[PDB]
């Protein structure tokens, strides 16, 4: 029987590439999404056309609130309901925008940035562990977490907290055979929202090829960590950044 | 005119040691507290006996909620109200208890552990900056053992990791405003009030430098250094005060 | 045409396992050794018996000296002489013994521990780059480098230097398309000879399975890093440590 | 009576500021130097004029060689000869120049850069410990050690090794009551001869004040670490960098 994975924020960009690559490796997948319903459904259709009954969708807002724990339990339950098992969890969903220290209320900014990047991953990890082979969790971290973008305090706080969870959960879940690791992009998939000077600016900074990573290149590191070639790896965060984090100001 | 400082969770233990040391150094202090009203007012009294109108208490819950930003703005406002200025913010208040992955609800555990150790610091830092020859700084109480977490303390550890991020992010963003943001990271310092002595000494024997926990004063000494003119170029630095504990393998 | 790899300290233990796995993967290999002449020649014999003309040995002392640069240049030259190309360098060879602060002279301890663990990797890197495809270098680091063993200051200084080399070379060699990464064991392959009681003491410290890594598990991470699935990864150090580095005192 | 301190490389710039500030705090000092004999002699004169026979000079090359251990033992011996005690060691002396991976020979660059930045500090640390209250060692590290300057591998390796020494020696010397810490400048006291327009290119990068640290600001962290206000501080590296290491590419 085929193992099953949950991928959060899987309708597009990097999460989509991760879902596709896991599916290509033999996994049945739960495609979690928030607003991108059309793309999520379209992906499930593509994957199921490829192998019957190997993809479902699960919608949820991963903003922090009093109902988040239940939402996270529901996402995990989705995988068990469809597939009878949940082997892999990939915490990819993430809000990202500036929150200057000096439009949304600040409390809403806290809820979204800290929720998606950290609390939800924790609650998902909890539900995943409680519901239990090669079991593992992969968290999408930031290679430049110690050289933060100006004015992105809350995002960066969420991403540091995710490092904490990766390490703490690796330690605590190791007794149950559940590995917990991170994959930490530098820049990958520059937005269409972004100008040509701005994109070029980022690309010129990347030592290895002066270009951003493709989504597939991020997904390759996820595949490695969930594989049997990573059986002794837990609590490790693998940068997939082309050397970007090594470049001083 | 004397500068003024806000210390969170300053009614007892390390926070009090910090408020006391700042006060001795010439600061006027806002003693924030949550449940320890008697301890806070008593400290405020001691300090005002030393110098009149140099201490005030300020009560606030720093659990995450949708009014936390208001609460944090009020704390800073209380320093301006009392003293006409606010030079130093120390983020010391902290909830600490296990939250196993496998009867406070989890919502409450998330709110208290992430609110006190990270979100309140952020919102206080926001309010401190917004409300502004001077020496403005923020000191965050971090964990020296943040990368070797205690078993079953994931939310507390997430909170402290987030506080590293805030220290770095805020150092970067507030530097152009003349506001320095640093950390002090104890290893083991004042042991929990309810801990016994088979266990207190088990923590003590782990510490390379002296086989003993740090005194509150020793933690405060590092805080006083970072707020001082002797640290005028230091920002985004987290100073470990751990007797080498973080260097010891399993 | 088959790519080629130099593995230092490859006659036994972890370097041998890395050489065996690269070879099983399709590489021709230079098996470098210092003293284990017999284990080394036996390994080339066996690999060549499996695929003709795919392994050679190369003897060099990697202690620091004024001749170390020529010795490192010759190692890389030996790979080109045998195979016509040099695609991969694995800096595995390492002296390891205590050097307390309070039979070998200190001169000799410095030369052996700092030479093998840091200066030879640097010179081999230089010769690798100067002599020049998915080109990459993998350095064998320590997962515990920031929680050092008591009385192992020079060994630890070496392994820290190795971290700096991994990062500096990743940055500098990126424009040439050469990736530089690290694999960081916690405990792996305990000396057959170390006492059993001491062995079980190390084993009981590892969160994931309460056992040391196999040599093959370490090699798996090397294989990942030199592969086409790691083409945007440079300057990354992957712990393969079962969470050991995460455990407080 | 008054404590005593060795400062390596103390004839000018940051080492000189450290020596002066220690002396002003009440220490007697050994002013170590290599080439700068006029400045070292002149400094000791100035300090002895303040307080009689509270300063001596000591010349030594700290390049790695077979005689480096005796050289370092003689530096510590010189403190004992002059003042009968040695309470503080400041490892400040450092060679700094590029060593590209692609007329000094490379073995000489290894010897100078690894010798001054790491091996001499180790040797001085050994001698200091052997010859033994508030005893401590302060090592001059880099805030930018994980974002290395392009083509400065050997220097960066040296500074990484020095982090490792700081930590290893803190652990090992703690039972002797000797604390071991570091001070990590970002950019400080730029060379007088560097054009001001090149100086401004570094300055512009520093978040706190768009300027470099004074030598005195660096010395202030050293004075803190050696003081009774840092009596529980060991194995800590304090960045004094105006936020520079936080700024991304
Ligand atoms: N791209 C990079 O260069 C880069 C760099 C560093 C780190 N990362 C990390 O790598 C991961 C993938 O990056 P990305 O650029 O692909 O991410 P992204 O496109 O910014 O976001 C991925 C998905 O997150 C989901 N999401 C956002 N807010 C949400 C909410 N409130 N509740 C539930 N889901 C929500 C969205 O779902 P819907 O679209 O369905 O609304 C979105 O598709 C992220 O964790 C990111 O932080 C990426
Ligand atoms: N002690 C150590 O060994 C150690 C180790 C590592 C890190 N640290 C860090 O150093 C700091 C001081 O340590 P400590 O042991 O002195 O701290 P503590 O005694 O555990 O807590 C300090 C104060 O935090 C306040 N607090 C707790 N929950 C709160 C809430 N919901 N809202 C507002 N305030 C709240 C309490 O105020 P009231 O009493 O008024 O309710 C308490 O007095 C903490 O940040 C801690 O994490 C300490
Ligand atoms: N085993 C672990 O738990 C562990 C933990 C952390 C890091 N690592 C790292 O992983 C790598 C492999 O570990 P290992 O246990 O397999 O190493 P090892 O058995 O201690 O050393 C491997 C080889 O190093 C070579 N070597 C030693 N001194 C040399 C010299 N002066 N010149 C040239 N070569 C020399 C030896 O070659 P000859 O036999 O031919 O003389 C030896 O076979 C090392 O870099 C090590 O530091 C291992
Ligand atoms: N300046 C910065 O921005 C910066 C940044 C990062 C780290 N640091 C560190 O802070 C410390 C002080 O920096 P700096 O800029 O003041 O250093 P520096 O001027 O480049 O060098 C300091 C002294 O090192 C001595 N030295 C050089 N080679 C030597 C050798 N082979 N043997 C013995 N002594 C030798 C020299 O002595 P003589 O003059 O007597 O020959 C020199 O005066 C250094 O360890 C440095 O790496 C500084
Ligand atoms: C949709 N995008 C742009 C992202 N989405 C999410 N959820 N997280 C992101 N993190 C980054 C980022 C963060 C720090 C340093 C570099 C890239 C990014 C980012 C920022 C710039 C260019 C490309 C990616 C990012
Ligand atoms: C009241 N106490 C005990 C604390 N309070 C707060 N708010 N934070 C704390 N953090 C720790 C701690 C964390 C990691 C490693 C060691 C101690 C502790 C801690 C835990 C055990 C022994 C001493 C201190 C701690
Ligand atoms: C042959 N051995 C014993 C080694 N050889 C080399 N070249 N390097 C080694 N590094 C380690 C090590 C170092 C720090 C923490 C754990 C293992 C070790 C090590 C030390 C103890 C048990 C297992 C491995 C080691
Ligand atoms: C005399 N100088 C220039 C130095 N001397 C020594 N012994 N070490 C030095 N380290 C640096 C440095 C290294 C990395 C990043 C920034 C500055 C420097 C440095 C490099 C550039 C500008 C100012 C200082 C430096």
């Amino acid at each position: 029987e085929a193992p099953a994975a949950v991928v959060t924020g899987a309708a597009k960009r990097i999460g989509r590439a991760i879902a596709v690559k896991l599916h290509q490796t033999g996994y049945r997948v739960v495609i979690h999404y928030h607003n991108s319903a059309e793309a999520a459904v379209s992906l499930a259709d593509e994957l199921n056309k490829e192998r019957s009954n190997t993809a479902v969708v699960c919608q949820a807002d991963l903003t922090n609130s009093n109902v988040l724990p239940a939402s996270c339990e529901e996402i995990i339950n989705s995988c068990f309901r469809a597939f009878g098992r949940c082997d892999v969890l990939v915490n990819n969903a993430s809000a990202f925008y500036p929150t200057p220290l000096v439009g949304k209320t600040v409390e809403t900014q806290v809820a979204e940035l800290i929720g998606t990047n950290a609390i939800a991953p924790f609650l998902l990890t909890m539900s995943f562990a409680q519901r239990q082979s090669n079991l593992s969790i992969v968290n999408l971290c930031d290679a430049m977490v110690d050289q933060p973008c100006m004015a992105f305090s809350l995002y960066n706080m969420g991403k540091h907290a995710l490092v904490g969870l990766t390490q703490s959960a690796a330690l605590e879940l190791a007794p149950y055979g559940i590995r917990v690791n991170g994959v930490a992009p530098g820049v990958s998939l520059l937005p269409v929202a972004m100008g040509e000077e701005e994109k070029d600016k980022w690309r010129r900074k990347v030592p290895l090829g002066r270009r951003e990573a493709s989504a597939e290149q991020i997904a390759d590191a996820v595949i490695f960590l969930v594989s049997g070639s990573a059986q002794y790896i837990t609590g490790s965060i693998i940068k997939v950044d082309g050397g970007l984090s090594l470049v001083h100001a």
